[PDB]
């Protein structure tokens, strides 16, 4: 009944039915697309989506497409490009006589409309961006959209009477742990800071060959590799900038308060997750009610690792933070061997090893390893250096202030069935691009 | 005739079968759900709960929201936010003539009367505390209510006339024992008290990469690591505040006394245990018949462990105390080799060995080998240091006072078939939030 | 014809048929109790016990409730609690009409005139103790009471006509060799003396971690450790407080007599014994024939172990004296490696290799090994200091007293089929509970 366009033998698919044990997903590949697992999956949480709330509603659909949401039954009012709006025109008026039971009449009304008059806001269809649409609905989809302040997003939508949202995207945990690069193996995407985009070994990155005769010059001072606001997606061989800081505000917290004119008690709860691909659900309510512990949690069906990792940006070598998300089953085989002290080398052995068909990206076995390594010997120096139970060894500095020594930490390694605890912020109150020939092209179409 | 929403193929379906003989528990999965065991064990615990009480019986169900009791033939009487208010109204309003066997048009009319008037104590349906309401019942139910002060919420119900009490929650006993932190393996929860929640390598923990190159300083000299009244629960993603005396209260003695305008004697008995999940039945009598001793009892069907553990919180080393449930077969499969001193490591490629599917969860095992590790050794040194049969060794310090050497106790393991004990207070004498934007969306429903 | 509420799979299944070979033992489960062996043993011996005795017997049930003893054809006089007399009442409300074969009605008129006058001796009921109630009966039913003198009740019984009493419970053999804790393993249950329940190592205790830094200051000087009269036994979780007198009162000599007012003699024959859980049949008859010799037997139909172990309790390393019941096969499979002198890590593991599905509980393998362990090392002993045969060797001490050297006896090993012997007694001659509130809510269901 739902029909996923994968191939019939991929090894995700097994995944993606767990992910979704209500439908029956079947495989039905139509395109070689490079990221057809993420299509499969935000196809499963829309038509999810769609099972869960009411008929008689009316649906927001920010940052997308009408031209994917219109073989619907539901009243999907698309606020959010120009190619897409193409699209939409076409296949609208290529089934405006064939079918009639998705008011294909009423949505070429509706296209019309807006067209004549930037500023309409037609039912099922609407040119304003998501703070400046006034359609009054109950239901909020963000497909894939991390451009936008999630908490002024939901504002402007809960002022609009929307009591449910839901967002589709990759997990927001590794911009919580504020990783350098990371991976989503499972969706061939891999995203790295604008700064190491120049790297050898990471997913996302491109260098040179060189010699390293000439010591490269700059003007500036480097002297501190952290991550910085830029990020690039590359989801397949499609490219996406993002804000880091946008994307951290997705990381929402169990429960928040936006206050401002009128104020919301509202719930964010990750209800699918599959492999760094998450589904949340966000019911808001107007008041007040309740207090927030400003906490978001992320569990971890699969293992997460944030490693220390040396590479060569520009040809200079740095290190800096990975992310990556390896499959629970290879996080589980690999509990003895980490007992002891493992060198990356056998470490990385064992992992392909257990890999043979590949349970797990080959491209990550080697950060991996070095991180399990790194965390086995971690744990070592902790069961080597045992302290005393409920005390602290802080020393006095000159002063009435107190010090501490900190360890190394080059790996953090949450394990399958394990729980990320983030604080964040959990108290919100700080909440025309149409031109004439894109009007004459569609008004062609109409 | 019981169905729970987990795999056909899940390893924790035997246990919920064992943990309830009298239904046929058939597994059908319909969602993804990342804490199904808990709430495979709730369903089925107010299925049972359903069972033994009388048909004729008015049941509180404190601390809930009827969203999720409208489907029976019972009188629940609903007294505890927003979110799941709306949904009872909205699943009220959609089977209101579908099914008129529940009681729908009564429900529809008490929802409304108390909209009217917020005092109201319709019998199905009211919005004060469990201390404010006032309706009349014999049955109380606790489902997953942790907030709550144990021996107040049950005097103010045996004052209106409840005689049976159930409380469905996870095990009190990890939070007598003082633990740091925990994991309830079987259910995906762990809970972690708040100083710890930057830890490395427990069940809920975020922290971040560090060189150890800068010494952290503080305000404050900490030079203590005790539990705090403040922790955190994780049940698969979702998140639970929680208070250690509020969790404590309710690890009720076998008999207990509530003194005051009214006295009454009650008994706490455990009738459902299943991996960290119990079901309690209070029975509440008029009078102070018989006398208490004082002393709440925990059987163990499982291993316990409380051990201690060397973690990095902020990247301080730090050694707290870690609680966790070991299956019944590993235990009894380690009974050998916890005959002489064994490593850690050792341990752990051992309990590897024997989870060969997983029988436990793999993120607690290593702190799990420490443990055995750590009581193997223990229980040596007490056969190494035989003392006297019937004699003690207190020394006089220049006084009339005498003192004794307490031992490195560093693991405290229940094995299967033991019972803790603990000494609890067993006498106790010491016992408007609507809003009108809520008001007025509960109406637009109804 | 004879259901028990337990695991079809149970290995108690078949020692419970070889205690009660008359009966075809049923395992119908309906419960989870952690306790069920215990209740299924109990249930099995009161069938015994009225299949013994004529119908047209009256059975003063001692220490009970009724709401066990109405769905029977026999009349039960239930002199003895707040709960189960509501229960009671409820069970008799709601099968007053359904089923009239029990004397229902006759029950109901009974327990309302007792509700009427507090001292009524109704043929069906009592509210009086069994010293103060007066109806007269020919036999009496003790099941699982321990906190009377059994000397006092039996002749409070024999003075009302009771010539036969059947006392149900675990065996007291443990208390007469007064042990400071112990377990009846089979039965899922610990018993623990009040001063040791702070222990680490025995079935019934809680300790917490520590670091033995600070020696623990005390007022008093302990400077022994010996067992005190307050005992506390766990049925799986059920917790019963103790007296060390009232339990070895129980432990009946063959023949006494009991003289006062009136005078009987009086048999005491074990005739169900199963892992720790003896019916014991009384037999009284007016008159002083024959004499008495004050011994106590118990057959061991498995090993029973008295063994001296080192624990720490509340931190503070401690010998005392831990009893235990191990199986017969287990202990025949013991006697080869016995012969010689076996270290208890050696015990150990060869008491896991034979307890491969676990014939004995786990957690008291170690304990009994280091029982086995000193036992073989105190026969070795035995055999290399053999002495002459009909000599001693006391030594005079500048007086005319003799002393002798008594030997290091750290364990006690009655073996299956041998006999323990215990000087008991045998010549005894020193021989308004109810509340408005519940006296209306008895009323209410009537
Ligand atoms: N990081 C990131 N990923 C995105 C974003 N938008 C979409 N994606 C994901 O990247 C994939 C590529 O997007 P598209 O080229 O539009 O593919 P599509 O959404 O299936 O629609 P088609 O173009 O018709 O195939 C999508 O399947 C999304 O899962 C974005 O803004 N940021
Ligand atoms: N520690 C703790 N656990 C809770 C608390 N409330 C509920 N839980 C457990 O955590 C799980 C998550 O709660 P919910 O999100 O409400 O799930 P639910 O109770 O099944 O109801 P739904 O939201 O409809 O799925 C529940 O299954 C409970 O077993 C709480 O207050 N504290
Ligand atoms: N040591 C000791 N054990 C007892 C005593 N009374 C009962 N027991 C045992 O402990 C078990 C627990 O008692 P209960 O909770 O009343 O269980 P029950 O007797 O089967 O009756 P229910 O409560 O209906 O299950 C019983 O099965 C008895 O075998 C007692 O006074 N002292
Ligand atoms: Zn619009
Ligand atoms: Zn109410
Ligand atoms: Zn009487």
């Amino acid at each position: 009944p739902v029909y996923v366009d994968i191939d019939a033998d991929s090894a995700f698919l097994k995944a993606l039915q767990r992910a979704y044990p209500m439908f029956e997903v079947e495989p039905r590949q139509v395109t070689p697309n490079d990221h057809a697992n993420a299509r499969a999956f935000s196809h499963l949480a829309i038509k999810l989506i769609e099972q869960e709330i009411d008929p008689d509603s009316t649906i927001l659909d920010i940052g997308s497409a009408p031209a994917r949401r219109m073989m619907s039954d539901r009243k999907y009012h698309c606020v959010c490009d120009p190619e897409r709006l193409a699209n939409y025109a076409r296949k609208l008026a290529s089934a405006a006589g064939k079918v009639l039971d998705r008011n294909i009449s009423g949505k070429i009304g509706d296209l019309q409309a807006v067209m004549a008059v930037p500023d309409t806001e037609t039912p099922t269809f609407c040119l304003h961006t998501d703070v400046s649409c006034r359609q009054r609905a109950d239901v909020a989809i963000y497909q894939d959209v991390y451009a936008v302040h999630a908490p002024t997003s939901l504002y402007h939508q809960a002022i609009k009477g929307v009591r449910l949202a839901y967002w589709v995207g990759f997990d927001t945990t590794p911009f919580m742990y504020n990783a350098m690069a990371g991976a989503y193996p499972s969706y061939s995407t891999n995203w790295a800071d604008e700064q190491v985009l120049k790297a050898k070994n990471i997913g996302l990155c491109s260098t040179d060959l060189t010699e390293g005769r000439r010591g490269k010059l700059s003007i500036m001072r480097g002297k501190k590799l952290e991550p910085c606001d830029r990020v690039l997606f590359s989801v397949g061989s499609t490219l996406y900038p993002e804000s880091r800081k946008l994307l951290k505000s997705w990381h929402l917290p169990s429960v928040f308060h936006l206050k401002g004119k009128l104020s919301f008690t509202c719930r964010c709860d990750t209800v699918v997750s599959c492999e760094g691909y998450v589904v949340k659900r966000i019911t808001m309510s107007p008041g007040l009610y309740g207090k927030t512990t400003g906490y978001a949690v992320t569990h971890h069906a699969d293992g997460f690792l944030m490693c220390k990792t040396t590479d060569t940006v520009d040809g200079e070598r740095v290190s800096f933070s990975v992310c990556t998300y390896v499959p629970a089953t290879i996080c589980d085989q690999m509990t003895g061997i980490l007992a002891t002290e493992v060198t990356p080398e056998d470490a990385q052995k064992l992992l392909v090893g257990l890999n043979q068909t590949n349970t797990m990206k080959n491209y990550m076995i080697p950060v991996v390893a070095q991180a399990f390594s790194k965390w086995a010997k971690e744990c070592r120096k902790d069961m080597e250096d045992e302290k005393l139970l409920g005390v602290r060894e802080r020393t006095l500095t000159c002063c009435c202030l107190w010090a501490f020594k900190k360890q190394k930490t080059h790996t953090v390694y949450k394990r399958p069935d394990t729980q990320s605890i983030q604080k964040v912020q959990a108290e919100f109150d700080s909440f025309s691009g149409l031109s004439i020939p894109l009007r004459t092209r569609i008004k062609w179409l109409l």
